[PDB]
């Protein structure tokens, strides 16, 4: 509701390539996304695809879904971090096309899992999980695994150019 | 809400893709049954594409739609997305030979969870669980024994090890 | 995201001479099935009506105002049976056209009666319920009185061909 | 909760155990225990069970079943109001000859369509085929037809229970 | 909370009086015909009082007070204050005959409200309302028509009008 | 609820008029977000408006405001009609100088109440109570130890205060 | 809900009626502030008619609407109906003097309820009131001591003593 | 509603009976340490009886349990009735070998549930299970991998499997 | 509930064993700290037992019974069973040196979760957590940098691992 | 609950002339904290009476009643506050016989009122009260009203130290 109309406001984002992941991550985002992913693939392979990330993170299975769907697509896609990209958030910010991770000065980044799940579940499958992570954290920012998981294992977050040094993006701009 | 393009989720349909994440409930299956009949009536023989990321749901609701998919001419394209645990794992393997995927870091599971209509007896439950496993041994092509045995353990499994066993057929990653 | 849009789903369900009754059967369910029905027949008398059925039952006098219309209505009526028919599912499924009760391979049948009332009534009228539908039972499945209330009085559900070789249905289907 | 010269301590006092409501856990733990100390009063002495339940968690009953076989004494059930479902297998699973019903009491077989955890399909069949044995044993019933009458969702008549095998004496006074 | 008197209502057991006033259920139900059963073992012969203030209740924990009153041997002698509907009348019509009372102003009903315990089927119900035609037409000495005839009409009857239906006898007031 | 004019608040937008009356949220901030975005399109340097009265809210969707609105390019006017408190009073002071405005009787605020997204640790509180302070310090060219000082306060200045403080630039009347 | 002319409520905006009616909050003052700034665009010098049937509601938003009625160059005609009490009557008394109405039966109430946004000091809601006080008597026109002796007894008053006492200007019928 | 007799449940543990019947929680692992320090307390040489019919429950609340008795000197007869799964049947294993028991028909499950008192991380969950395998290993005394698989299977199992498993070492009718 | 012997709990504290299991908040604050100083008053230097098996709680009520434990005279033997998390392994912690205890299998962490009595800032957050860093540091005998950098991490230790920390002294098994 | 019985625990403690204001203040803690007072008094109208403080805070004119019968009592009393003592808690605390209000070293101190109100009340009279507290404040640890009111103008805590300085308490003691 109070969505504006312009001559609708989300709509005209996507017209300018442009998806947002803000909220907490859960089924029904992933496919909204993942929609959209495909959608402006089919307009232009080649185009890029801007992602907005201003979450809290959410459930893991969804969460991977979109990051698989930013995988298999052909477009190079920039992702941008504004107020916050904590847990899942962060992940798909360090996923995008290397050279095209962008932060504004004041968002937060966690890379901390939360202490979520579709349904109950084992902990040989939990962990399991947690490892599927670290190998993903481990590809696109270039650490050892005992370099992800240790700064993993912490809970904290990080300044936009703390999670630059760490590897999660490449810029931290202004204007 | 939905954005308009060119609204999304029409436009998924009008590409003849099917989306069956999230729970399976009655209204649900209807909804999707709906949507493979209206593809058929397009074309009997033009693909149809069904993307998987459901926890599971109703089994009735599950069995209403791989009913629905032996039915109708086209061929099914089916893609596990997120996670397809429970009936979505049924549906995904109940796909065309050949034409069952998964991305690289899917979680399939096909033991059921202890997704219920209405209060039934045990042999009804048990009559419904062996009409999984028909199903399963069906398009898998294993034996019912492994079938029963597998399903027995309460694990996931990881799209390399889903396509040994028989649920999909091709991990891509482009 | 609800319903999709054809190039409305469900009422380009209803321009193809389908009726779908997948909810379960409630007052605000059959005023709107009957009203298709009716819908239907003024379309054509002869052109034959549709039902899909896949409920666990729902209120006693919802299902005979649907089931009353089914045999006021000139149309041959096809019945289709997918996922389950219980109670006053299997009913409406019973009722159609001889010859033309169908259903999937893997549909449940049931015709016990669960354990329904839009008011508080006496026993005395659930009875009288309940002898009404022996006599819809005894009438479209061509089984005696006696058959109909031992069976009925079964908790059990029975599949496509038991409820083919007891006469609910005429046709299992294979494609 | 009236006093007396309490009154289902003074119930308890004269080797009286009441089931009368669902059998939880708690229930059936609590009912355990009344019999291993009456049992501890007397092995030989006469126990008396009052049942008006409708059944409850199947374990919990099993847990009640199991203890009345394991005691030496005698056991005289008592089936008033109503018995059904699991509280039908306790009346059963009386001594031989001291399972009575009231004129008006209801008795049912029927399984309700044990939730203490939520239970596999394999498992739930296992659970039941148990309660065949069970019911066939104490009836002295074939078990084909145990698992026939099971399935049929009626209630049976003092005397229904009397002939079935599930009572013994349907009396008055 | 309850008064204590040298506690009030253990104090109306002492005198041999029970009190079935309010709902019936299942701990009602156990509580009367565990008092019952105490006031016999006192004495077989002395009798029994019992005070009805009833709405009704659960059937099947109604008939589990009425076999016991029929049981045990002592005389009972039920009295009506306030209204005694559904089971309570059939508890006051069950006192022993030539002893059932009310007072000048309270409600006697046989109607039964539109057995409580779990869901059952049409015959159950249907069964359970024939063993109440019969226990009515025993105690009032009413053929079953007149039985049954009556019940359909749920008006509430005077102490007068129920006496001379045979539900009770002496409705007095001092 | 919401009028039509040849709809009000699409009609605001149209005259580069950004409103953020109301707690600040994600979904606030994504709106707000999206319309400054937005305005920045149809002209580079054109000026944006935005009228406040908020009460706060959560932090990380204010600061996601903030960086907006120092992102582009166009000057920003704020209006603080009402009341601008905790992250609301932050968004009105970072408008572009001499551009920040209140009304007569608006109240304003810059300690924050005792609001976050997730649950958090110590540290990083403190970290984002930090950089308000640097925020805040920057805007009003104060000292960041009287910053400190004035969030210290549960108290409220009113708009021509504020102005000496240096949250605003303007009181105006007409 | 609302009938559809030539919205009805949108028909009553297209003639520059604005509506009070119902409690003030931050929504309802945004709506109000939005359609006098658009009444403004059309004409600066065109009558504006708001109605009053408001109960109060909180002060920051009703003061924030307050602020808007002066800022523009409309004269401004308020007219009370039902009633007007606590920021409603603020309101009422804040039009353009001469041009504040009343029906027959409204009834009138300065006297203040015992909200606000967030919760605040002793220190701030006294700020409030003496900055009620001074609103209050600059348009009533009494000094600030017969404010508070009035606003202190918790009785409405009649459009008869509205306009004695300042708030208004006329009560018509026809 | 708990019988006394010259209460039920304390003359239970005035004979060294300590019942763990329902789930584990804090609360129940509290009140079965403070029995069986207090049955030591009287003799570190009788031996204690234990009766369990527990669905599971609290993981760190069981392995109080577990490490109370361990700790204590006395033999420990375990008494499962009913059922012991999850954290119940740990403790049912945990008991002095050769004195485990079970009933005819009670249900004994390993398998864990799909909790523990406050949010956790991956790693911990594991640590956990990794810590239950070294306690069923130790007191079924099958290989580490045997249990793994073992509780792997989301089933049941019967006094005779539990027996050969090593879980217990008597079922006894009599 | 709590049985009797010739009841448990009280009999616990003739033996001068206050237990501390489950969360701690206000309520239990005074009573673990009442018992502290009734138990002080039968001997001025006998040793006090203290179990713990809490996941923490209000920081304040948790350094409420932390002050009383280090203001009486008696040496205090903690020990650990099930777990200790956040306040919980403060007050293990906290025992007299050398008389700090854990059984086997139980958890111990010193992270505190992301809780307070009342709403309060950001400084006084901080001058808590500085405030646990202080007593931290002082009974395990490690420098602060190490104390900040292992309440750090979301992680729990094993008895033995502690132990090595300087949580608490001995892990015992019988 | 699980109170435990000494030879009852808490009033074993009332024996000892200890009363306790811990938890929030509200009409039942003043009626039940003014009785034992009263009580002790009767007892001995010269014996300390000591009371242990752990509150949040509460209801003004509850923990005036408190304050107005602790001045009224002649018995000397010694207040102790362990855990914190904010809002109303920090009066009574700051009410204790001179040189007898005590603190535990890791006590919290507050002043400042909370942001608590039997009924709805108008700024005249909610005022009223801040100011009489003002009063009350200023004559227990010796501050100008101008010290008074800007301290508890500023939302924070005071170590027990502080608090001493500011003339809260006299003593933070150890053991
Ligand atoms: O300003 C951009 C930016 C991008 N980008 C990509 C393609 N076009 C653009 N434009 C132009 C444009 C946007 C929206 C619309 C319309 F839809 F609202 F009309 C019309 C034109 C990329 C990233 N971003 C950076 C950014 C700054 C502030 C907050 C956030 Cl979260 C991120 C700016
Ligand atoms: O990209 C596809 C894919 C399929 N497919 C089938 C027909 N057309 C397509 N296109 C083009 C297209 C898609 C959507 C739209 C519109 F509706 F959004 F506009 C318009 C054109 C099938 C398989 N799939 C694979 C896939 C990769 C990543 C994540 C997921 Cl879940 C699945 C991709
Ligand atoms: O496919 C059919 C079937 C029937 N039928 C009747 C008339 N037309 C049809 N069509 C073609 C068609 C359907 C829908 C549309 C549109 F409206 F969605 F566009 C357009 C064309 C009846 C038999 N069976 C029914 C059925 C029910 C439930 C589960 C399954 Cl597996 C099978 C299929
Ligand atoms: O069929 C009728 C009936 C009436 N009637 C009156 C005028 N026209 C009609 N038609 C034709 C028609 C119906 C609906 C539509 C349209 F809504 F779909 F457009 C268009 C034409 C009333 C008499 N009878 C009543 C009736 C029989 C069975 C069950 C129910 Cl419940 C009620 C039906
Ligand atoms: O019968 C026993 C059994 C044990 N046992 C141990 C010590 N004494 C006994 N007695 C005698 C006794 C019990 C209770 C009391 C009193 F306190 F209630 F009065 C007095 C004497 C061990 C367990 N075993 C097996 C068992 C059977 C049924 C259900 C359960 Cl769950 C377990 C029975
Ligand atoms: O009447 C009995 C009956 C038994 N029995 C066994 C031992 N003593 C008795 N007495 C005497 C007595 C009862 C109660 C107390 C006191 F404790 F409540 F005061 C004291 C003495 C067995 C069961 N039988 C059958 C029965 C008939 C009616 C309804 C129910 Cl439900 C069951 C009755
Ligand atoms: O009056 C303005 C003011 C601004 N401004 C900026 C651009 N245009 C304007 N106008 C004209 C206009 C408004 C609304 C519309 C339409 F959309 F409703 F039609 C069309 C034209 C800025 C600041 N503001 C100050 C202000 C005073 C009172 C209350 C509030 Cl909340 C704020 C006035
Ligand atoms: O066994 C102890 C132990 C202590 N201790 C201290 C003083 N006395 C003892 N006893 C004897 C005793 C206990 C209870 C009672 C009574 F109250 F229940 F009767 C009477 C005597 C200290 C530490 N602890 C270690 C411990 C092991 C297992 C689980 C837990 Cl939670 C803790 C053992
Ligand atoms: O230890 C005291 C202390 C006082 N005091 C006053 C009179 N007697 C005492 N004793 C002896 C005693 C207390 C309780 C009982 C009994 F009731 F539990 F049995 C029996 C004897 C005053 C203040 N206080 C300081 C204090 C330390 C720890 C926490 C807190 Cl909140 C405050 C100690």
């Amino acid at each position: 509701s109070l969505i504006p109309i312009v001559v609708d406001i989300y709509s005209r984002l996507l017209r300018e390539r442009i998806v947002c992941v803000m909220g907490p991550i859960d089924d029904s985002v992933a496919s909204l996304v993942i929609a959209q992913l495909l959608f402006l693939q089919s307009e232009s392979n080649k185009k890029p695809i801007h992602m907005y990330i201003n979450s809290p993170g959410g459930v893991v299975t969804a969460g991977l879904a979109i990051y698989d769907t930013m995988q298999y697509i052909l477009n190079p896609i920039c992702t941008w971090c504004v107020g916050q990209a904590a847990s899942m958030g962060s992940l798909l910010l360090a996923a995008g096309t290397p050279g095209m991770r962008h932060s504004l000065p004041n968002s937060r980044i966690m890379i901390h899992q939360p202490s979520a799940t579709d349904i109950a579940i084992q902990a040989e499958e939990i962990m399991k999980l947690k490892k599927q992570l670290y190998n993903i954290y481990a590809k696109h920012t270039k650490q050892s695994l005992q370099v992800i998981e240790s700064a993993m294992e912490r809970d904290r977050y990080m300044s936009p150019m703390e999670a630059q040094e760490f590897g999660i993006l490449d810029k931290v701009l202004v204007h």
